[PDB]
């Protein structure tokens, strides 16, 4: 499923993203856009061998088990495939255990890069919420 700006917003406020762990909606939202283009069976392979899945590109070195990665954890305890179900609850639940780990919202490169210190709050810009 490819979400629309909006909808996606609407999403991510529902199941408790709008300021968990200090972290704005637009946060969310911007991180979504660069990661995954908003769509949610997006996979892309990395160098070492995992394999980044769904909306918000949860690795499967660290986050979910693809029976792929080598020596991997499966910190989410799910399998890789379950994040990219059009129903983002996965995805969010993993995502929360990953921002509280200590580096915050820069476990997303996409974030760190093109998010981090911009305006993020254009991302809600007409929004319903
Ligand atoms: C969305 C996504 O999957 N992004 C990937 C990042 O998760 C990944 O970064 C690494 O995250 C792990 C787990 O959060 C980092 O580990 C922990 O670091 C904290 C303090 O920084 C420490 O308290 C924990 O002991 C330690 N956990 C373990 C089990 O070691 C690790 O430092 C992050 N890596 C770096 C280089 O910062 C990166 C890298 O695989 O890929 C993103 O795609």
């Amino acid at each position: 499923k490819v979400f629309g700006r909006c909808e996606l917003a609407a999403a991510m406020k529902r199941h408790g993203l709008d300021n968990y762990r200090g972290y704005s909606l637009g946060n969310w939202v911007c991180a979504a856009k660069f990661e995954s283009n908003f769509n949610t069976q997006a996979t892309n392979r990395n160098t070492d061998g995992s394999t980044d899945y769904g909306i918000l590109q949860i690795n499967s070195r660290w986050w979910c088990n693809d029976g792929r990665t080598p020596g991997s954890r499966n910190l989410c305890n799910i399998p890789c495939s379950a994040l990219l179900s059009s129903d983002i609850t996965a995805s969010v639940n993993c995502a929360k255990k990953i921002v509280s780990d200590g580096n915050g919202m820069n476990a997303w490169v996409a974030w760190r890069n093109r998010c981090k210190g911009t305006d993020v709050q254009a991302w809600i810009r007409g929004c319903r919420l």
